[PDB]
């Protein structure tokens, strides 16, 4: 009894990960997004089968107006749900329907302990520490937008962008989150990136040498993406609000970010 939904996902520590497996058998999944999905499956009484996006991509719009990745899996109706660390953005909202957020998203600073930095303003005033983000990423473009905005109340973001975009972004940016995390652990670099990812990187650091400055900029939300016009989006949203208000979301959050 009950419906089964096909869920497309992408591996993203600690949201979605591969659980125990024997080579050749179907893959199980674990993580914060998986626990949320299980809570919603219990609340709404449905089963689900997970598969990873064939291209391992969240998705982008192609020149022919089609989308790849998970979003493409939703538009093509090959998936009923998409869940991982999907930020709720206008670009995506135009082609798929999102549930209400079950966690907040923002950009934060991975940096070694002991520095006198607590805000992005502070970081923008520093002299001895280089800093940057992933080249040609949504975060990079966010700092581009904020840095070229003359309506900015103060100079913080123009400075941040001046350092980030140095020499076309070659000097101070990295190629992927691993390079930035490790470079910040190396001691003379601050890595600006997703607060959740970076925070997991700090919590699991063996040397306990880094910390996350989360000043809550570029604040969006992680949501569940469904097909446009899906009849389940409202149920998912309401159930998420009720999990948020009952205390379960904070328990799972503390579970995967100990």
């Amino acid at each position: 009894g009950g419906l089964t939904l096909k869920v497309v996902t992408v591996l993203e520590e600690p949201f979605v990960m591969v659980a125990e497996n024997i080579l050749g058998q179907p893959k199980r999944y674990k993580g914060f997004s998986i626990d949320v999905l299980d809570a919603l499956a219990k609340a709404l009484g449905f089963k689900y089968e997970i598969y990873q996006a064939p291209d391992g991509r969240y998705g982008h719009q192609l020149h022919n107006t089609s989308w790849n990745g998970m979003i493409g899996e939703l538009i093509s109706k090959r998936a009923d749900l998409a869940i991982s660390a999907i930020t709720i953005t206008p670009e995506r909202e135009s082609v798929v329907d999102f549930s209400k957020r079950y966690m907040d998203y923002s950009v934060g600073i991975l940096i070694k302990k002991g520095t006198p930095v607590r805000t992005f303003q502070d970081l923008s005033k520093q002299l001895e520490m280089s800093y940057g983000t992933v080249r040609d990423s949504a975060v990079y473009e966010y700092f581009r937008a904020k840095g070229t905005n003359p309506l900015e109340q103060d100079s913080t973001f123009a400075e941040l962008w001046r350092t980030i975009s140095k020499n076309g972004g070659a000097d101070n940016c990295v190629s992927n989150p691993s390079e930035g995390i490790r470079k910040a652990k190396k001691g003379n670099y601050a890595f600006l990136w997703d607060v959740a990812v970076v925070e997991y990187a700090a919590l699991t650091d063996d040397d306990c040498s880094v910390t996350v400055i989360g000043n809550s900029i570029s604040s969006k939300g992680y949501g569940i993406a469904l097909q446009h016009g899906s009849p389940y989006r409202d149920l998912f949203s309401q159930r998420i609000l009720e999990l948020q208000d009952t205390g379960d979301l904070d328990v799972l959050k503390q579970k995967w970010w100990p």
